[PDB]
């Protein structure tokens, strides 16, 4: 506990207090500090809250210049260090929240009386873990210090508060619904005071646009007030603010419309976070501007505003609230739709499959109705990089996105019932063949690695069974033989600049093939008639396998010999299993 924290803090301070005059020294320190921060964050997460590390106030004060040794001034390794420090501070807030809040309050009080920048050490609430009572207390402090503060300080507090509320929603997606279930008078009063303070800063279009993202959130924080606005003099400012948005959202300037669209997307995200069963007219309020948002973002002729993130967020929110209303997705599944539309749709589907709370949020289902078209688009892509510059870069990124999608879920594209005869060459087999051809491609290595790991992911027996409902074993063996042919010809061609990784993944593929063969043999002894007795394709595939393996022992590298010997052991294992 305390001793480990002290040692880690001393090590981190020594690392931060360095020189790194040379070139490789900075790169080495970038990894060293990242590893140290990861270890510290893991240690803090493991340490129970019952430790009560209030005695670590000195350690927290040291970490203020140590954990924020690079985020104090806040001027790629910097991004990784920032992420590590954010995680560390989030872990700290679980136990030493009081010291962090005291430091934040002291910094705010000092900066109010105090000109380049002073939000540093005062915007620490940005990465601080939030709680309902903690959020209410911070709102009270903001109410008590907003007026007698600089405009820059007020804007910094607003920016910290918006994503602090986002953090509270994400970490605690139960108190947010609790507020709309059981009202809290203190939170409502704090939200009203914050709204009044924000309405104090409504200088011009820029200031109003900046306030709108917070103003919408604060309005959401008051359910009863929002309900009453539709039907008082005290509510005149909120009705005026909403009206403004509607029009700025009605396209009648550009900056105001963009800010209003961002605020309405945040509204949609909050409504998704809001109770689906208990709409409380929040869903209706969102739907009042969902049509305008659809006409803004999802109009092909109308250019977007940045665009990808907002489009994905809006699509995810629309799917969450209305899974059946898949008209926008259907519009994105159009040839005339831009490649950006396809990229946004792919990202939306991935994040549906990726991390998401198991709330009223719909699952990956109800998206298989468009699986045929989904594979139609990536077939239309046909890997134009191997089959002006901006289009090629967009296509390559879109290829990487679909590969990551397949990583997340194979079942999205595996719905291929047409694979009966010659149509199999335009089916699951075509998908696997196209995925394989990416590996030898030297134009882009990251896509090769991603598609390679995707082939590994689809090669497990669970993904194997989702290929041919009639005779999965025969089609599996045939396609595996085809890809083994291609890989062996590529390897014997001796143009594999990354031959080490290729050999490793080939070992994995062989291991999975032998595991599936053992599973089939235990299921059915007799495969036997498809490569064990043109000659059988499996025999030729094994011949290519052993030829390439014999080539590997001759490779002038060093780690490849071990790979080839492990592959020899696995070939012996599969030969034993087949008998």
């Amino acid at each position: 506990f305390s001793l480990v924290i002290s040692g880690l803090t001393t090590i981190l301070k020594n690392v931060n207090n360095m020189r790194i005059f040379g070139e490789a020294a900075e790169k080495n320190l970038y990894l060293s500090q990242l590893i140290i921060l990861d270890t510290l964050e893991k240690c803090l997460a493991g340490q129970p809250k019952d430790t009560m590390r209030l005695d670590e106030t000195m350690l927290v004060k040291q970490l203020l210049p140590e954990i924020c040794h690079f985020l104090h001034t806040c001027r790629q390794h910097a991004a990784e260090l920032r992420n590590s420090a954010s995680g560390v501070l989030f872990s700290l807030s679980c136990n030493n929240f009081n010291a962090v809040f005291s430091r934040i309050s002291t910094r705010l009080q000092e900066l109010t009386v105090c000109d380049n920048v002073d939000v540093h050490d005062i915007e620490l609430l940005q990465y601080i873990n939030v709680d309902c009572a903690k959020l209410k207390r911070l709102l009270k402090e903001t109410a008590f210090k907003f007026k007698a503060l600089k405009k820059v300080a007020q804007l910094a507090v607003i920016n910290s508060l918006e994503k602090a509320f986002w953090n509270w929603v994400e970490n605690y997606p139960d108190e947010f619904t609790k507020l709309y279930q059981i009202p809290q008078t203190d939170m409502a009063e704090c939200a009203e005071k914050l709204f009044d303070l924000v309405d104090g800063f409504a200088e011009s279009t820029k200031r109003k646009a900046a306030v709108w993202p917070l103003q919408i959130i604060l309005l959401i924080l008051c359910p009863e007030i929002i309900q009453d606005i539709s039907k008082d003099e005290n509510n005149m400012n909120k009705k005026l603010f909403l009206d403004s948005l509607r029009k700025a959202l009605a396209g009648h300037s550009r900056q105001l419309t963009e800010s209003a669209a961002i605020a309405c997307v945040k509204l949609c995200k909050a409504s998704t976070y809001i109770n689906w069963e208990d709409n409380s007219v929040i869903f209706l309020l969102v739907q009042s501007m969902v049509v305008d948002l659809k006409n803004l973002l999802f109009n092909p002729s109308k250019p977007f505003s940045a665009d990808v993130d907002l489009m994905i967020d809006c699509l995810v929110s629309c799917f969450r609230i209305s899974p059946h209303n898949n008209q926008h997705f259907k519009i994105c599944l159009a040839q005339n739709s831009p490649s950006t539309f396809h990229y946004v749709l792919v990202n939306s589907l991935h994040r549906i499959i990726t991390n998401s709370a198991l709330d009223w949020w719909p699952k990956i289902d109800a998206v298989y109705c468009h699986s045929v078209e989904l594979r139609n688009m990536f077939g239309e892509t046909l890997h134009k990089a191997v089959q002006t510059d901006l289009e090629t870069r967009s296509y390559k990124y879109l290829l990487l996105s679909m590969v990551k999608l397949i990583h997340a879920d194979p079942k999205l594209l595996l719905c291929n019932p047409r694979k009966q005869g010659p149509e199999t060459q335009g089916s699951t087999a075509e998908l696997i063949t196209g995925l394989v051809q990416l590996v030898p491609q030297s134009h882009m290595p990251e896509i090769a690695q991603e598609a390679m790991e995707a082939l590994l992911v689809l090669h497990q027996l669970d993904s194997i069974d989702l290929w041919n409902p009639d005779a999965p074993v025969e089609t599996f063996w045939e396609i595996s033989s085809q890809m083994l042919f291609y890989i062996c010809k590529k390897l014997t061609s001796h143009q594999m600049l990354s031959s080490t990784e290729i050999l490793k993944w080939l070992r994995e593929i062989l291991i999975c093939r032998n595991k599936f063969l053992l599973k089939n043999k235990q299921a059915d002894r007799s495969l036997l008639f498809y490569g064990v007795g043109t000659p059988p394709i499996c025999r030729q595939a094994q011949t290519k396998l052993e030829v390439a393996l014999y080539m590997f022992l001759w490779n002038p590298d060093t780690e490849a010999v071990l790979v080839a010997m492990s592959c020899f052991r696995h070939l012996c294992e599969e030969a034993d299993i087949r008998c």
